[PDB]
């Protein structure tokens, strides 16, 4: 039971794993490095023994210890690479094919010892294609190792019944298909295998999002105030609003009624905003918006936010930022969010996600429940990979980012929102974290240091040394509390970090014996903490030597950790998640406007709808209401002058050409010329051996005589 939730439920199916040989243990050790290595791309042998070592050392730590990868790869990193500088570094990526080789190598040699105990269309072609389609797109295996995704293509196209694929066999010169087929199943496992790992790394990107500070210079928690606004009918449609404490606790929702937009008197919208700013007073804007008008309403709070003045005590502006809405759009409809708030409107949930999002995105993308992670828009092919596949590179991404982070036990206890999160911490899941919460909730007590763990029997030795460096206790304020407990320093080098504390006080050789014989080392730690000159004393220690003394006399290697150690011994957490990702340009347009670059992009053929006319310029509209400019010498209009008016009428659906598309402003330029819009936007390869001219050429005559069929 003492054993990590995952790799139980990983370990559920298979039958005597743990029963292998020394011989089975070198073909494993072997093969697997030789797996790695495939995708490490050395060159000649390059010592290839220090390799498979780490291999070895690795696979030690999964299969006998039973230690999760991230905990491996924060404090045993030193045994997975190589003693010298770039050598080799075995990846996040890298730990977790081990362990994903691994479980199907000792189902793989189960089975092997057990035995001692060209597209081709159906009727259904041509049907389904268009010949207008992204599918318009000898394949050979080589080919596949750059495009995996093709291969699901065509395999989901099999799935329903369009096109069969019969395995490349024209070298010929019941049994090929019964040898065929098993290439085929092994292809389609590696082509899934390797999108899993591009959609895992670009749901990781989304996760690494430290929280947004509004002063770089003095950062803080920020006071937000988010606004929405609306579904963009000015005048009308109550600006929504929203304030928000440090704390993160909902205070008070506002709706303002007057027009930013109202010519005749714009003084009462910048009064009631200007008294909302001084009630709220806060240190940060949030917007987003279902359509374009939100661009036009960012415009005018930023052009009023400069008329008031609106000025943080450190006397710059406060900023107005795009944030991200997608699981804003999730949370209004979500059941958790109704639960939450009583009586509010949608859009006063939605500014609530917001701020929730500008505080912690972790947080929020991990309070989401499966079915909405599963369907949120990550991956434009997320939906060939099959649900278990999908499932683990999104537990692996939480697992990883989550661990990067460690997690405050005191407020996880109440905080029900912020420690959600908790059971994919590692060494912990669904089953370990409930019956983990329950126990605090019995202590009725704060956790005062972490060995509290254990004697209360909270955890166990493997899960506590699986979790127990992540987990974490806030200093404050008696002699139970430690400064260690507020550092993501593991339980069992705290006499390490308390002897490199020790070298770099200088203490008399002799008095370590005695405060050791006296078990008095927490005082080396807090007269290191009470002293001044922590920088000048601190950074003058050469890690490389103490890390070399260490491993020489004991044995040990843990250069990593020691440097682990004096680094978070200036600060305790520093923040390592990298900066906020504000949307910034085509990102803000396609986030706005929701149209694909697949049918609004530079130089596109769509159909535009004429809805207002000037001077000179005709105006555009769009399927999702874009803007777009153009001259009257786009028109044949301007060039002998007079006005346009007398060629073209309201009303009528125009087809037109974008020459120019301004992302950030949300603005386009279009000719509406014959001449320019009257030819091939999209084309794949047409190679003769790489595409059929045949069948493109034969075609020709059914796609022409069919209206006529």
């Amino acid at each position: 039971t003492d054993i990590p939730e995952r790799y139980q439920e990983l370990r559920a199916g298979i039958t005597d794993y743990g029963n292998m040989s020394s011989e089975d243990q070198e073909l494993e050790r072997n093969w697997i490095a030789e797996k790695i290595s495939v995708d490490k791309n050395f060159d000649a042998n390059y010592d290839l023994t220090e390799f498979k070592e780490a291999i070895g050392n690795a696979i030690k730590f999964i299969t006998k210890e039973n230690l999760e990868v991230p905990f491996i790869y924060a404090y045993r990193r030193n045994y997975i690479s190589s003693r010298e500088k770039d050598g080799f570094l075995l990846t996040e990526d890298d730990l977790w094919d081990i362990v994903s080789l691994d479980i199907e190598f000792h189902s793989l040699v189960n089975k092997k010892d057990y035995v001692q105990r060209d597209v081709v269309l159906t009727a259904k072609g041509k049907k389904e294609i268009q010949k207008g389609s992204l599918y318009e797109d000898n394949r050979t295996p080589m080919h596949f190792r750059r495009d995996p995704d093709v291969f699901l293509k065509m395999v989901e196209a099999e799935s329903l019944n369009l096109l069969s694929v019969k395995l490349h066999m024209s070298s010929q010169a019941k049994i090929f298909q019964d040898i065929s087929q098993e290439v085929k199943d092994n292809l389609t496992k590696n082509c899934q295998k390797l999108v899993a790992k591009t959609v895992r790394h670009k749901f990781m990107t989304k996760l690494d999002q430290a929280p947004f500070i509004p002063n770089v210079r003095d950062p803080k928690i920020p006071k937000i105030l988010s606004l929405t606004c609306g579904q963009g009918r000015f005048g009308a449609d109550a600006i929504i609003a929203v304030y928000v404490n440090r704390k993160g606790d909902f205070i008070r929702d506002y709706k303002i009624v007057d027009n930013p937009f109202d010519k005749t008197n714009p003084e009462k919208f910048e009064d009631t905003l200007d008294n909302i700013i001084q009630s709220c007073q806060p240190n940060a804007i949030g917007i987003n918006g279902p359509n374009p008008k939100t661009q036009k309403f960012y415009k005018r709070l930023q052009e009023v936010l400069h008329k008031k003045q609106i000025v943080d005590s450190r006397g710059h502006t406060i900023p107005i930022i795009y944030v991200e809405d997608e699981v804003a759009i999730r949370y209004q409809n979500s059941e958790r969010a109704a639960q939450e708030f009583p009586n509010k409107p949608p859009l006063v949930k939605y500014c609530i996600a917001l701020a929730r999002y500008m505080h912690s995105p972790l947080l929020e993308y991990a309070n989401l429940t499966s079915e909405e992670v599963r369907s949120l828009s990550i991956h434009p092919h997320q939906n060939l990979l099959s649900s278990e596949q999908l499932s683990w590179a999104l537990e692996t991404a939480f697992v990883d980012i989550v661990n990067l982070v460690s997690v405050e036990v005191n407020k996880a206890t109440d905080n029900n929102y912020y420690a959600s999160a908790l059971k994919y911490i590692s060494g912990f899941g669904k089953r370990k974290a409930i019956d983990f919460l329950q126990s605090l909730q019995r202590l009725n007590e704060p956790l005062l240091a972490r060995q509290q763990l254990i004697t209360h029997n909270i955890l166990h030795k493997t899960i506590f040394m699986n979790s127990a460096g992540f987990l974490y206790i806030s200093w404050n304020e008696d002699l139970e509390h430690d400064q260690l407990d507020s550092t993501r320093i593991h339980p069992e080098d705290y006499h390490l970090a308390t002897k490199v504390a020790a070298d770099a006080l200088e203490y008399d050789p002799d008095t370590i014996a005695e405060k050791e014989e006296q078990g008095t080392m927490s005082e080396f730690i807090e007269l290191l903490r009470e002293d001044p000159d922590r920088r000048a004393k601190l950074e003058s220690l050469n890690l490389e030597s103490y890390a070399e003394e260490l491993e020489k006399n004991t044995g040990l290697r843990k250069l990593n950790n020691l440097n682990t150690i004096v680094l978070e011994l200036l600060d305790g957490f520093e923040e390592l998640r990298n900066d906020f990702h504000p949307l910034q340009g085509d990102e803000i347009f396609q986030s706005l406007t929701g149209e694909s670059e697949k049918t609004f992009f530079k130089g596109s053929i769509i159909p535009v709808r004429v809805e207002r006319f000037w001077h000179n310029d005709i105006i555009c509209t769009t399927n999702s209401e874009v803007e777009c400019v153009v001259n009257a010498q786009r028109h044949a209009g301007a060039q002998l002058r007079r006005p346009a008016n007398e060629i073209y009428e309201i009303g009528k659906t125009y087809p037109a050409k974008v020459i120019y598309i301004d992302y950030a402003n949300i603005t386009a330029e279009v000719s509406l010329l014959d001449h320019d819009v009257k030819y091939v936007p999209i084309s794949y390869s047409k190679d003769p051996s790489i595409w059929d001219l045949k069948q493109e050429l034969e075609d020709a005559e059914e796609e022409r005589k069919l209206m006529m069929a």
